[PDB]
């Protein structure tokens, strides 16, 4: 990872690397980590369009 400005996960923000398993926002459709959003590599086959940390959070109880 030498290039500046680059997709970077908003859990953590690791370099976008096409090995790792990436889960798929449908509010905001941002760029995660199953193991960063809760989410299995193997589950995410049941998994469509999960709600991700980012927006789910989102008027929250403990935090709106
Ligand atoms: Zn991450
Ligand atoms: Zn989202």
């Amino acid at each position: 990872g030498s290039s500046g400005s680059s997709g970077q996960c908003g859990a953590c923000g690791e370099s976008y690397a096409a090995d790792e398993f990436w889960i798929c926002c449908d509010l905001c459709e941002m760029w995660f980590h199953g193991k960063c959003v809760k989410i299995t590599p193997a589950r995410a086959e049941h998994i469509k369009q999960y709600k991700c940390p980012s927006c789910s959070n989102k008027s929250g109880p403990s935090s709106g």
